[PDB]
């Protein structure tokens, strides 16, 4: 018997399953899927659509839960496509002539309902590729009876051919010779060349399945066509249909003469095409792929320094030009020698052309010159140097007044606001920025907001302030600005969303002198309006870098500054291109992989503090990757404000880590199961480790999941401890409890045990709080209902579910039933209860099963996580997740 009713749109599950006590596991998993956007709520029934079905089958977090419903096995099938007529004919039609077994090639006939097959009293499943091919053919058939014609046939069979190539389907004679390609994304092939007097760069657009002769026709035509017809050398014909989003990129590539990049405008397009094109280009050209193409082609935009060499008579002998490479990997510098004024004159002419074009690209003898930070003062200094050479030859913080009277800054928050203000009062001359590296949950947002509002009230006539953060954090920034301050004298503009369109230039209204540079994306003058704080995203910063860098700012805030950890990233280049009086880098983890992250952050905040990247690498990266760390920490100390939750443990509730839970003991059945598992894994390896570690984690947490025998059901020490302490909490304080576990089956087991022993089912939440208001609002409503319920309560969250904009301050007890391999995730999950605004002591439970003769997986995990957290207390230390190599002690016994 199948638990689902098959329909044309997916598998359907009745809502009455929640009312069946014998099907508790299935009902709980259906609730989990509904919470995780896998199920659609219909009239008294859940819907598991075919796309959701395939995504679920590919999901590994629900792999153990799949046997609950029992989806039919995928039947290996290869389709054979037939057709009649040609694309020109309005009666053109493509249908799947037959299906055959992939190895056997035997024709098969089925009875099909949606994606579920029926061969002979046995239901099967269509492959995702075969289902997509069938969907494409049926969509072409449905579209032809509506709008028959050439375009419909071409688009429909382009989709069909893509699906059939993905599904390895066989075409007939005509469809094999016919080719219709509709590019969705574009690839830019960059290769340095020396066509001109100096080096140039060649751009070559590339499709996923570009025809062999498409580029020739693309070059020959004076305009980019919506459609291309390219004869093939094999007697075939190829059609290319260019969507408008791809067409704008192809227009920009085609406007470059000969597809050779020479000059400031073309090199600026190569540096960052998204400012010239817009946000639509990111969907056409992947920014990471563009960065990789720039790296592979050795296209680095160097920073240059002109060092005049002085003679004994204070006269210039020669000028040395040092080009500092920009890349994630430090590279040796490039040094030139100007022994005569005319060489420096040519260099100055190149710089003048690049700055008169108002472009950040530059060029000099086959090397690019990042001119984003090349201010007008540097240009005047270079001109003065050239002229000179030619002539010679020939603290109490200030709280904002608009802060609400019921809001009090903490002592550390007041210290941070005072530190920010004192650093800002010398921001033009002495400092240039700072790194606010406090841990999460210390109210860094409120400190920065207080600093910004104090600046706005104190100096109302200064340029506006820029906040760059992910949208999920931009919403939080606006929310907290409204919550903490009287937002009457602080106008705000949020560039993300349709507000970018409200201030964007019309496509044809861009000024002609800027359209000649290939600039298709621009913001209308006065786009700032009366706003004093402007909220924008890193992606919007990259896309509107040209418009954002055209006016001076006062304070630029980069929240989660680890987004600019890569020196060569386009987002990092956009962030450094923006000219602000003070730049605050805000991240709780300044170093994630290497100290180059810290170098990038401080080059953004205080340029030149750590020197060039090669010097930093040879001085602080290579020696480290210690006294080097203690010197780096004292060099960055004056402009770094690093505070941890242990330093500010008094402006917080009391976090009690219970020790009684960590002394649990393996039962005899659990111990023998673990020993048998380890022995079997070792025997298999003698005749990988991640599977053994997962099995040991499941054995220690709930041995019944590993083995459904009755012995393992009644011999789970961690479950017994959980039930006992939940009873104690219920009968003692009536507090709310958060149980953290990522395993769906373990979540269902814990929910069932809590329901049996306490009469209510804890709500399981595994999804995040991203922009998914169709279900994010439901998850927030569940959280609020749990918090608002009086008295005792239990909720089963997951570490990945918690995050931004989610908190449970009505719960005091945090239980990590299964522990993650990254202490930062555990800390962020515990910081859902342990927070500012938690009025009761926080009891953190780490139930650990230990053995007197065996070092269990949980004991080793606890020790490793303690060591990793102790290391992570250091700001300059990276925090990688644990791996199978870190657990290479269980094999010892
Ligand atoms: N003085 C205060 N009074 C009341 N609540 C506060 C105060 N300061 C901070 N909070 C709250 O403390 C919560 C936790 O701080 P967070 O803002 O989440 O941490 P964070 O340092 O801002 O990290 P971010 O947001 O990624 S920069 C905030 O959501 C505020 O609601």
């Amino acid at each position: 018997k199948n638990q689902y009713q098959v329909e044309e749109n997916g598998l359907s599950f009745p809502l009455s399953l929640v009312d069946d006590s014998q099907l508790w596991a299935l009902a709980s998993w259906l609730e989990q899927l509904a919470e995780e956007d896998y199920l659609i709520s219909l009239t008294d029934r859940w819907l598991l659509s075919w796309e959701a079905l395939y995504r679920l089958l590919e999901d590994e977090e629900h792999a153990s839960s799949l046997p609950l419903i029992g989806v039919p096995d995928i039947l290996p099938l290869r389709a054979s496509l037939s057709s009649r007529g040609a694309l020109s004919d309005s009666d053109f039609r493509v249908w799947i002539a037959e299906w055959a077994t992939f190895p056997a090639r035997k024709p098969i006939r089925f009875s099909r309902t949606g994606a579920i097959l029926t061969h002979d009293n046995q239901q099967y499943l269509l492959s995702r590729e075969n289902w997509a091919l069938l969907q494409a053919t049926e969509q072409l058939s449905a579209q032809q009876i509506q709008t028959p014609g050439e375009t419909t046939n071409q688009l429909g069979w382009a989709a069909i051919r893509k699906c059939a190539k993905l599904a390895a389907a066989k075409f007939d004679d005509y469809l094999e010779k016919t080719h219709v390609i509709k590019p969705t994304s574009l690839s830019l092939r960059l290769r340095k060349a020396t066509v001109a007097d100096t080096a140039v760069i060649e751009i070559e657009p590339h499709f996923e399945d570009q025809p062999a002769n498409w580029l020739g026709s693309f070059d020959k035509n004076l305009q980019v066509h919506d459609s291309y017809r390219i004869p093939g050398e094999n007697g075939e014909l190829s059609h290319v249909i260019i969507p408008p989003e791809v067409k704008e990129v192809l227009n920009s590539i085609h406007s470059i003469p000969g597809r050779r990049v020479a000059g400031s405008e073309a090199l600026s397009f190569v540096r960052n095409p998204y400012t010239f094109l817009g946000e639509d280009a990111a969907s056409v050209i992947a920014p990471e792929e563009h960065e990789q193409a720039l790296f592979d082609a050795r296209i680095f935009f160097h920073h240059f320094r002109l060092i005049p060499q002085l003679n004994t008579e204070n006269k210039i002998t020669e000028v040395t030009l040092i080009l500092e490479p920009v890349s994630p990997v430090p590279q040796p510098e490039i040094t030139f020698v100007f022994s005569a004024p005319w060489e420096l004159d040519k260099f100055i002419q190149q710089l003048g052309i690049s700055v008169a074009a108002q472009m950040p690209a530059g060029s000099w003898q086959g090397y690019e010159l990042e001119l984003s930070q090349f201010t007008e003062q540097q240009w005047h200094d270079c001109q003065a140097l050239l002229t000179r050479w030619q002539q010679e030859i020939e603290a109490e913080p200030e709280i904002p007044l608009s802060l609400k009277e019921h809001i009090r800054l903490k002592d550390h928050q007041r210290e941070g606001v005072a530190w920010l203000q004192q650093l800002f009062l010398r921001s033009p001359e002495e400092t240039a920025g700072c790194l606010l590296a406090d841990d999460m949950g210390l109210g860094k947002t409120l400190q920065i907001l207080s600093f910004l509002v104090w600046f706005i009230e104190k100096f109302p006539q200064e340029p506006p302030n820029l906040i760059v953060a992910p949208v999920s954090l931009l919403d939080n920034w606006e929310r907290e600005l409204n919550n903490f301050f009287y937002t009457a004298g602080i106008p705000v503009l949020k560039l993300y969303g349709e507000t970018i369109k409200a201030v964007k230039y019309p496509k044809q209204a861009i000024p002609a002198h800027l359209q000649s540079k290939g600039i298709k994306n621009l913001l209308k003058p006065g786009w700032q309006g009366e706003a004093k704080i402007i909220l924008t995203t890193y992606e919007t910063l990259r896309d509107q870098e040209f418009s954002l860098a055209r006016q001076p700012w006062s304070i630029m805030v980069c929240d989660e500054a680890q987004k600019i950890k890569n020196p060569a990233a386009l987002i990092t280049h956009a962030a450094n291109a923006v000219q602000a009086r003070f730049k605050v880098a805000c991240t709780g983890t300044p170093v994630e992989n290497t100290l180059v992250d810290l170098w990038s952050l401080f080059d953004f905040a205080q340029p030149g503090l750590l020197g060039a990247l090669n010097e930093f690498g040879k001085q602080y990266v290579r020696p480290i990757e210690t006294e080097r760390l203690e010197s780096l920490r004292a060099l960055i100390e004056p402009q770094t404000l690093r505070r941890t939750k242990e330093e500010v443990a008094r402006d917080l509730p009391q976090k009690i880590e219970v020790e009684s839970c960590k002394q649990l003991t393996l039962s005899g059945v659990q111990k023998q199961l673990y020993l048998s598992s380890v022995a079997n894994w070792q025997q298999q390896q003698a005749l990988g480790m991640l599977g053994l570690l997962h099995r040991l984690k499941l054995i220690c947490a709930h041995p019944a999941i590993v083995n459904p025998e009755p012995r393992f059901r009644d011999n789970s020490p961690k479950l017994n401890w959980l039930l006992k302490i939940l009873a104690e909490i219920k009968h003692t304080s009536k507090d709310k409890v958060i149980i953290f576990t990522e395993l769906r089956d373990l979540q269902r087991e814990l929910q069932h045990a809590i329901h049996q022993n306490f009469g209510f089912r804890p709500v399981i939440i595994n999804g995040d709080s991203s922009t998914k208001s169709q279900s994010q609002n439901s998850r927030q409503r569940l959280i609020d209902d749990f918090q608002a319920q009086p008295g005792f309560g239990v909720i089963i969250l997951s570490t990945v579910a918690v995050g931004f904009g989610v908190n449970v301050q009505k719960a005091n007890h945090v239980i990590h039933f299964t522990r993650c391999w990254n202490p930062a995730k555990e800390d962020q999950a515990t910081d859902r209860a342990y927070r500012i605004g938690q009025t009761k002591n926080v009891y953190v439970y780490y139930p650990t099963v230990r053995d007197t003769e065996i070092t269990t997986f949980e004991e080793t995990l606890d020790d490793l996580l303690q060591r990793r957290r102790a290391l992570a207390r250091d700001m300059l230390c990276a925090t990688p997740d644990l791996n199978c190599a870190d657990f290479e002690t269980i094999l010892k016994g």
